[PDB]
Order: structure tokens, then sequence, then C-alpha cells
């Protein structure tokens, strides 16, 4: 009934494409805490290509390395081409959702004033020159909990540009060992980015 | 608010035990960020097994590594089997704390839908119970603030049993170094975790 | 909103010595959710020692490591010996900063109940033993949001005693990799830390 937490379900059903269609249960919180968002994340494979990782005997980068997108319009609504399926994505009702879809949610974006579109031009004066790593945190989660198992963890801010995306979210996950029969099950992450809003 | 933050004292006297009793102060402190739970948290082992860390004389590993429980009934009321001491963990009153001891805390208390505390062994074909890692935050923490000093620590909500508990934050520390006169002094962590609600009305 | 959130601008010109003055933007927010402060940030040097690192050819400690003051006054006003300009280090309005410089920002102050001025200790009684850590969150952020690019960064809280401050926010960050070419670009970082005021 509180209308400052746009998440998933705290237990969704499968609701994330990672390799294949509802290949995993992504569990995602933005709690709104003034003009920052407050957000924890874990990511559970279940089935497909990373629901039992092992690089013994598949080596290949394809198999050490992933990404999952969410991709917003204007109004802040998930786009299809977004991982994540909007059926199970929307402001909190107890432990589950609201019965209509959202409208607007863009009090829940990152700032494109913080985190711009990348532009398409080569000039660029001292002051003028914009950051490609202010839009990233670059951190690990541990798969299954074990503090043995990390895997590199990318949240990026309106990196993407895919169905032609307004603000987007994306967690890009990548690992240097040769796991063996290693289910990707993240441990919840919390971070934080600073958001935007628009008057009417 | 005062009511929005469940805490320790910011500077408190000795009220955990980590290899014995008041052995260590733990610096916990929970602010109610709507649905989810900002919190930071520090340890500093006064007296004791870790109270100066050497593993040159102690290689053993019983010496590099231990952990610390806080136990919650179904109203959030924190039970013997823990290691915090209650006397002085209660919602804030200026830097110190409220008068009575307090009734209810749930909205406090990890999620029981997102953190189950039960796991389901053996197979997994459903897998929908089937997240330990969910209910785990894996990071690091530096003893004296040395960035060269790292302990490895895991968060865990709702993983304990004992004591008949319903909801169970559990601090676990390990680390690979062979410390030298190290005091267990941890840099404040700062992490958030999805809380309960209160019934409807 | 006003008087919620302290800090620069989210695109901010140069606001911040490192080497020498204005050689670096510096976005720092800081949002009092509760009792607690939520605070993300980022560190661009666009000019001077650490605006192209290179320890191939300058592999001296000094071109290794630098640090970032905030000093405040009982007030919480930033004070001159701060390596942040104060002229755009304000309470948000949009986008942008309110009209006049703030009178009072306490509130946003670390606790010096939780992070005493207390550095110097004469005795050590066992219940009365103070602690250095708890005054310090160490993490890395990574310079151009890669993953490969780490920096050891130490946010200090009234560790600094310069001009007189009262309270200090101070972000070390010192790296053991020999870079080359590799601009102090540093990925946003999320972190919170204890704070409270009172009175008539
Ligand atoms: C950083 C962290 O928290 N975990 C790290 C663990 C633990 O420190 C501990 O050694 C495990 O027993 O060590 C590593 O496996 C290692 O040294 O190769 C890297 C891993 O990232
Ligand atoms: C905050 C952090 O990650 N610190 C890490 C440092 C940094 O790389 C630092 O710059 C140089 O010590 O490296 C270690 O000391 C190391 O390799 O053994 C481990 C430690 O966890
Ligand atoms: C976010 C993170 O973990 N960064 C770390 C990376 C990652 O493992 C990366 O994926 C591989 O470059 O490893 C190091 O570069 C390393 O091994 O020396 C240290 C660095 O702090």
């Amino acid at each position: 009934n509180d209308k400052l937490t746009l998440w998933t379900t705290p237990d969704p059903s499968p609701n994330c494409k990672v390799s294949e269609e509802k290949d995993s249960k992504l569990t995602l919180v933005l709690t709104k805490c003034g003009s920052q968002i407050l957000a924890s994340v874990s990511l559970l494979v279940v089935k497909g290509k990373f629901a039992n990782i092992n690089n013994e005997t598949n080596p290949g980068e394809d198999y050490k390395k992933f990404s999952v997108k969410l991709l917003f319009d204007a109004n802040g609504k998930l786009l299809t081409g977004s991982s994540l399926d909007g059926n199970y994505w929307n402001y909190k009702n107890k432990d589950s959702v609201i019965g209509s879809p959202y409208e607007n949610a863009v009090p829940f974006m990152p700032n494109s004033t913080a985190y711009p579109k990348i532009i398409n031009n080569g000039t660029a004066n001292p002051e003028d020159k914009k950051s490609a790593a202010k839009k990233t945190i670059v951190t690990n989660v541990y798969l299954g909990g074990d503090a043995g198992q990390p895997v590199a963890t990318t949240v990026s801010f309106n990196k993407e540009t895919e169905s032609n995306c307004v603000y987007s979210i994306t967690f890009d996950f990548a690992w240097n060992k040769t796991y063996k029969n290693v289910p990707f099950d993240s441990s919840s992450l919390t971070f934080s980015y600073i958001a935007q809003d628009a008057e009417d």
C-alpha cells in the first residue's frame, strides 16, 4: 500500500530471462529514501546455461559471464527487450504486487543528468568531458553465499539504448574461477543511485 | 525519527559475547528506509581470544574465524541464545535508549518470505525455496581500518534455528592472513535487507 | 527535496582540489534516511597529477595515492582547507541548488559519539576501550568502471582536525597496480554513517 517501493515480489516465480525465457528468479527491490534509490538484488538461475555452471567442460567465455537488462521509457515503464518480465514487477502490496499495472514510475529511474546517455560526437573540452565510471557500480556477489565463489558484478545506469529506452538499469556478471557444478545463486547486493523526478 | 531506529547505543559498553561473556562491544544500527532496512555495524573485541589476534602462535582454524548471532521471536524480541546482551538494545532516544524495553519490533526483522527460515536439501526440480545465497551478504571488513587487514564478512538472515528463533541476523567472520598482534577492530559495514510488515490492522 | 539532501550538483563543474585547484569534479549526494546518512560518491580528475595516471614513468608513492577532505564547523558549514569548493555545495532544488547558502547542516554530520574526535589514547581500560575502525569504511572503487582497475577507498568520519574542524568526511584513495594511462574516473560508491542533531 506504500507507493515508495517498486520491486519484483520478495519471493518471485520465474520472471527473468538470462540465457532463455523464464530462466531465473530475479529479486530486485527499489526503496526511494529521499532523492536517492536504495536497492538490494539477488539472482537465482533455475534452468539453462547457468543453472549449474561448469567451466571444466565449458571453458568458453560465453559460459563465464552474462548480463541482465531492465529497459524503461520516458514514463519509466518496463519494456519488452528487458530481461525481466513486467507481470510481477510493480509497486508493493504486502508480500505481493498491486492489482493494476503502474502508469508512471520516473521517481525511481536513474538521474539522466548524473547518468546521461553517452553522445556520438568526438570533440570534448576540459570541463565538458563526461564520465563512463560515474554511471557504474563495480563490486562482487558470491555464489551460494560462499566467500570463495566471487562474481564481478557491474550495475550500470542509462547505459543501454535498446528498444529506444530512456532509462536502463543493467547488471553485468563475470568470473575468472573455473567453477565445477556451481548453480548461479547470488548473495543479496545492497546499492544506491541518484533518482530523477519531473512536475505536472 | 527515534521510533524508526532499533540499535545498540552509538558508543556501547561491552554488550556482546564472541568467545566469552561481554568480551566485545558490537555497534549495530537498523534504520527503516521504507520496506527495506539500512544498517551499519562495527565489532570491537576488548578481551579474550580475538582481542589481540596472533595466528603465528595460534595457527588453528578456531583462532582464524568466529560468528555472532542475534536470535528473535515472532514479536521480534531478542532471545537468550543471542551473542548480544539485550539491556542496551532498543529504539533510539538521543545518543541513548528509550525508557521501557520494546514490546514489538517485527517491522525491523528480515522478510521470512524473501529469507525463509527452513532450507530445502537434496532434490531441486521446482527450486522455489532453493536459494541459500539470497539470505546472504558476503563482503569484507578491514581490521583497524587498514586495507591490508581483510576479514571475509557474511551477514545471514533467518539462518539460525537456536532457542526456537523465528528471525536471526548472523555475522560470520573469517580470514586467511596469519595476523600478528592484530586486535579484531572491524571497519563499519553498510548493508540493507528486505523487512517484514505488521498484519493489516 | 530541500533540507533532506545536501550534495554537489548531479553534474558538477570543477569543484574539487586533488593535487591543484579545481582539477577534478567530485559528485557527492547525502540523503538523510532517518538517523543514518545514505551517500553515493564519484570522483573524476580532469587535469593535473591523476588526470591520466601512469606509474610506469612515475613509480613514486605520491603518484599512487591521494586524499580528499571535507572539513565542517559546529554548524556543519564546509570550511576553506576542504578539498571541495563550497560555491555549488548546498541543499537540492531540482537538478540544481537552493538560492541562499545554507546556515545549519548538523543533521548531516557524522555522530561524534559513534565517531568521536578521540585519536590520542593515554590509558585503555577494558570497558572504556575506544575504536579506530568504527570511524572507517574500507572498500574499493574501480577506475573507468573496469573491474580490473581497483582503488582501495577509505571513508573516515571526524578523522581530521585541520582548520579547527568539528566534523570531517575524508575519502583516502590508494592502489598497488602500476596503471598505464588510466584517468582517475571512479565508479559510484554507496555507503551510510550514523548522524544526529537536537536542540530547542
Ligand atoms: C574477497 C572475499 O570476500 N572473498 C575472497 C576469498 C576469501 O577472502 C577467503 O579466502 C575464502 O576462504 O578469498 C579468495 O577466494 C582468494 O583469496 O582467492 C577470493 C575471494 O574474493
Ligand atoms: C579494500 C581492499 O580491497 N583492500 C585489499 C588490498 C588493496 O588492493 C590495497 O590497495 C593494497 O593492499 O589488497 C590486499 O591487501 C591484498 O592483495 O592482499 C587485500 C585487501 O582486501
Ligand atoms: C570487482 C573486482 O572483484 N575487482 C577485482 C578484479 C576482478 O576479479 C576482475 O573480474 C578481474 O580483473 O580482480 C583483481 O583485478 C585481481 O585479481 O587482481 C582485483 C580487483 O579488485
